[PDB]
């Protein structure tokens, strides 16, 4: 199928350059190009394999076979002696601009995986517009550029996480020696949110400087996807025109997900709100058990806050269950409450959020346990972390004919491609993907060469590690143990486990046997690992690097004749005997 | 070679059992000997692909091709009849008692290598001895039982590491909202040196619990080795003996250099004396520049010392030259002073150390430079860490017949055996190998499942990653980029790097373009990993997983194809793209 790859990289490129590495014709093209800021793809014939047929396959579109030839959205334009009259002529501008839409690409979404993927595609000379807008939330909460991770999400939320783990570090520094005293120390709120925001407001900046840099379009509007090629937009004035594009890319993400019970929108906030709150959330309920609640919660127990989470079932559900509850063993001997088994009914208001303040208000929580018991406590803050769901109906005209799953999300092949052909979409809406940052940037990026560059590679989605940022952190890559037992059998699973002490928890006169690690093998299989699982300080740099392992895979043998690098926790990794079955305890 | 294999096994092992898995007659044994408390190797024929070969090679020992069989130090005791008629007249436990020697396993020293060998053989019911004596410093300094890492090495300096990366977190803390003040804030020598010596201590008892517990024979006697199976010990109060063992390991480690320099040993310390201080160091030089140099100069500064390190040539000489340079760059502008092209000629005493008070002495220190310029200045204590040497000539009569090197190290063949056959080294004084306390851990560990238990697993000596605790740490594994370019040449050589800021840094105001990273990769191979190198917080944690990647084979490829973890510092290793032969800025 190598016509076949050449046609579809001829029909989608934006400008594309066939090109051999020592050629001097290719080199004068090269440097115009260079010299009159085109940017294009290159495809250097003599790294290929199938290069000479690809030369001979050119004639089809070209009429000849030589090289270099240089084509603009699937029209041939010339070889050298062509391209060069051209630019002297001034005339080359115009021909290299000359397109059926306004746009080669248009992305719906300016956020992690519409952004790198703008970016990237612009690099290979397709003429991009950026379409982000922020919906407000139902208090008013608005911010920049740069999606969920930047502004409500993993960068604030780290950051966070960060602050409250420094308070264990001022604990720990008086035990080495600092003359610090822990319990006259506290912390402001109002503090930490100014120094969040302000590099959150760094990066809005920055991308937007970016985005002018690499001559990107940014369009601060809602965009909809009315027809295959063409985009209604809306602007802060609710001024509505159409841009079209040859390619879409959606990239809308999700938004937090409020139960339909009185007062949820009304009273409670979400991790949109929070990140930005104007006043510290001072007692807390937090509704929900999945990493975004467990994490927030967790930060703000480690800043002084009361804090509640209330659990409808199980902790982490979709993650290993006995790494979830080490996680919430950890959180709830630590200082977070935890109302199990338990459902909120209505939130009720017993006294406005003081604007001319930073107080919270004061809410009446009313709910039920699964047994019908009744719920009822007051709280000054209730951050609803049940979920997060798309939001595509205010997007996709259902006339376009992009399909979406039971849950909202577009269905797509292993290309990113929705049902309409020239449509595609990627990160948190792509039906069935991890919902993760680097998922979408390393998504959108292929993606992104894929059409303006004639490459093939698509994106991996197996085996994706993971950190929940809890108060002690929980890094996985792979198989939950349930899961790998489900799939093949419980004797053919076998589980090597350990405890471990952080060296750094010795002097500080942390816990013994809290920290814990395992891996989850297939006995048939040469004891390959299946899932790695670590709860300890530092979870997402020690998991990250096993990940490449695990993607090449590992087996427990490669992890026992790889050596230890001490003093750390990950090398624990290197030395694991005690089996699961063997009885032997962890400890 | 199934019965060289069968032969060396038997003649080796001190308790063996042949046995099959579905083997009544072999559960009877195993429970007799359980109950009995009798330690022993097993070797189950059915889970051996020679495992039918073997069952007929042990009749030419046995006269019989059933199982089980029981093997006594290379004598035959018998079936599973024998065996049980042996225990029922309580004889058994006189024969598995029977032995030519006081020990089947002498260790000669009891530090990470010889205490992890000796712990294993004796799983194996191995009679084992562990010999242990701590010759003292030239001021007297001594410790207990566990070796170098644990008394005056990794442990006790990554702690102190650990005090000064909390100065760190105590600047930070403020930026993320805590109400301390840092500059009011001091650290305490003598608080901080009794807590690690309290864990220290904690560590010395386990080990000799650890070894009672397994029935491991604990000598705190000086033993030297007269004979290929004589070991003549001298206890603390001078006593001498001689006691025999079949197979001997040394593991003896080494020791501090010190210059052939008038006062030098009188008057300086080193890293045996630093880690048990009784007194601040105060106005510091630290002669030498390998990886305890820096790694002590570091994080003296940061507990508030005036710092200075006395540099003959370059920083960490065997690493990677341009990563030494950025380690250096960072602790000079964090305030290390380094003396350049600079050595010691002699140390004078102005003040003689105060022992009823934490105060240190006074010294003047004169050297000169290489181009014969004087250095003349005073300071408060001078530690030297200009190597460590072996000490064996202490232990080792030439009479003997154990080859040594040129630098007094012993030669060993890859499984550990010296020129005396029944003499193993392992640790640091095994010539060529690196020197780490993992490395000597899995090389005695490994090896004594190869003296007692039929193993034939050799220890992998190639990429041992490492990370030095630097003030900001340096992890690597693999390659240096010279050592890459020396041995492939430079146009087969591809570097792809990146500077990284932590987020943790951002809201703390440190610097942008610090954290570096690389790739360093061989073309012809399909862009092979030859080495990872990582400066940045938590280097050791990052750098770990992928060792066992690069252990199998990774390329760039498999780098690109995993997920990265957000936010990480570790995931900027999936994304790495700048080139260094492309000759961008890597900030
Ligand atoms: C509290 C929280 C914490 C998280 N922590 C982590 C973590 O630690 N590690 C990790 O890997 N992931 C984390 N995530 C997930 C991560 O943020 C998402 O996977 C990632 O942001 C998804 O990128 P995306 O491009 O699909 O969508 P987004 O980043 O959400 O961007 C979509 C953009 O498009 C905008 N938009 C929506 N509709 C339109 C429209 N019609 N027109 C124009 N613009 C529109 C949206 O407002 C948004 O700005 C977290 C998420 C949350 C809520
Ligand atoms: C300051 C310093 C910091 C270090 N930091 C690290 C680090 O961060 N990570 C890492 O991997 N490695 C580190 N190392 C190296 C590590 O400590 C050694 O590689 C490891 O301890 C070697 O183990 P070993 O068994 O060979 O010898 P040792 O641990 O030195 O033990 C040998 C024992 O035998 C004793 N002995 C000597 N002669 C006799 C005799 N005749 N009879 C009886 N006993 C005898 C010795 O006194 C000693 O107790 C560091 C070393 C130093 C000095
Ligand atoms: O106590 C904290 C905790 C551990 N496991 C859990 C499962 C569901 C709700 C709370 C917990
Ligand atoms: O300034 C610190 C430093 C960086 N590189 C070096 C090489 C030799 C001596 C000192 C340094
Ligand atoms: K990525
Ligand atoms: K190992
Ligand atoms: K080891
Ligand atoms: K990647």
């Amino acid at each position: 199928g190598t016509s076949q790859w050449l046609r579809k990289t001829v029909d989608s490129a934006a400008v594309i350059l066939f090109s051999k590495t020592t050629c001097p014709y290719c080199k004068k093209v090269k440097d115009v190009l260079a010299e009159a800021k085109i940017k294009h793809a290159t495809i250097e014939l003599d790294q290929l394999s199938n290069g000479s047929a690809i030369q001979k396959c050119l004639a089809s579109f070209s009429k000849i076979e030589t090289v270099p030839q240089m084509f603009v959205r699937g029209k041939f334009i010339g070889d050298s002696q062509t391209v060069l009259k051209y630019y002297s002529n001034d005339e080359l501008a115009g021909i290299v601009n000359e397109s059926k839409y306004d746009y080669d690409l248009i992305v719906i979404g300016g956020g992690s995986g519409g952004l790198a993927a703008g970016k990237e595609a612009a690099k290979y000379g397709a003429k991009t517009a950026v379409l982000d807008y922020v919906e407000p939330t139902p208090i008013g909460t608005t911010w920049g550029l740069g999606g969920t991770c930047v502004n409500v999400g993993c960068i604030p939320k780290k950051l966070m996480h960060q602050a409250g783990l420094l308070s264990h570090a001022l604990e720990d520094a008086e035990h080495f020696g600092w003359s610090l005293d822990r319990s006259k120390i506290s912390h402001n709120w109002s503090t930490m949110v100014e120094g969040v925001q302000s590099h959150i407001g760094s990066l809005n900046w920055g991308y937007k400087v970016a985005l002018r840099d690499n001559q990107v379009t940014y369009l601060n509007a809602k965009g909809r996807l009315i027809s295959p090629h063409e985009v209604q937009i809306t602007d802060k004035n609710q001024k509505v025109s159409t841009i079209t594009g040859n390619k879409i890319i959606l990239a809308t993400g999700e938004r937090p997900k409020y139960p339909e019970i009185p007062g949820a929108v009304e009273y409670g906030i979400t991790s949109d709100d929070l990140f930005s709150l104007p006043y510290f959330p001072g007692k807390t309920l937090v509704i929900g058990a999945s990493y975004v609640a467990l994490e927030c919660a967790g930060f703000l127990a480690s800043l002084g806050g009361d804090v509640t989470v209330m659990v409808r079932s199980i902790l982490l559900r979709g993650f290993d269950q006995q790494m979830a509850e080490k996680v919430g063993d950890y959180m709830e001997n630590h200082g977070v409450k935890f109302a199990k088994l338990c459902v909120p009914d209505e939130i009720k208001q017993l006294k406005v959020v003081d604007t001319e303040n930073n107080k919270p208000g004061l809410l009446l929580v009313k709910g039920h346990y699964t047994d019908g018991k009744k719920f009822e406590e007051e709280f000054e803050t209730v951050i609803f972390a049940v979920g997060r769901e798309p939001q595509l109906s205010k997007v996709l005209c259902e006339t376009v004919g992009v399909k979406l799953d039971k849950n909202g999300r577009v269905v797509c092949t292993d290309d990113e491609q929705t049902t309409v052909s020239n449509v595609y979409a990627i990160g948190d809406i792509n039906a069935g993907k991890p919902q993760l940052t680097p998922v979408a940037i390393q998504a959108g990026r292929y993606l992104a060469r894929r059409l303006f560059a004639g490459a093939t590679e698509l994106t991996d989605y197996s085996n994706v590690a993971t950190t929940v940022f809890t108060p002690l952190e929980y890094g996985a890559c792979g198989l939950s143990e349930e899961d790998a037992i489900e799939k093949y059998g419980d004797k053919d699973i076998e589980v090597y486990h350990s405890n471990f002490k952080p060296l750094e928890w010795t002097v500080a006169h942390r816990e013994d046997n809290v920290c814990y690690m395992k891996l989850v093998c297939r006995k048939s299989d040469n004891m390959r690992v299946l899932g790695l699982h670590v709860l300890g300080p530092n979870a997402g740099e020690i998991t990250q690097g096993y990940a490449v392992a695990i993607k090449m895979g590992a087996t427990k043998a490669d992890f026992d004749r790889t050596i230890g690098i001490h003093p750390t926790c990950s090398e624990t990794f290197t030395t694991l005997h005690v089996t699961k079955k063997s009885g032997v305890s962890p400890i």
